[PDB]
């Protein structure tokens, strides 16, 4: 049924968003890696800067 297909389309969007988020989280993992190994300004304190 099409609505279910579109509900799926919506959830594929979700999964696409969560793909971004899963990467964004990994970008924040990178941030965690960069910020941990600062080698930079306060770019690591209590958030990001």
């Amino acid at each position: 049924n099409k609505i279910a297909l579109l509900h799926k389309e919506a959830e594929e969007k979700r999964a696409m968003i969560e793909a971004k988020r899963g990467e964004d989280l990994l970008k924040a993992e990178e941030l965690a890696a960069k910020y941990r190994a600062t080698g930079t300004a306060p770019k690591k304190i209590l958030g990001i800067f």
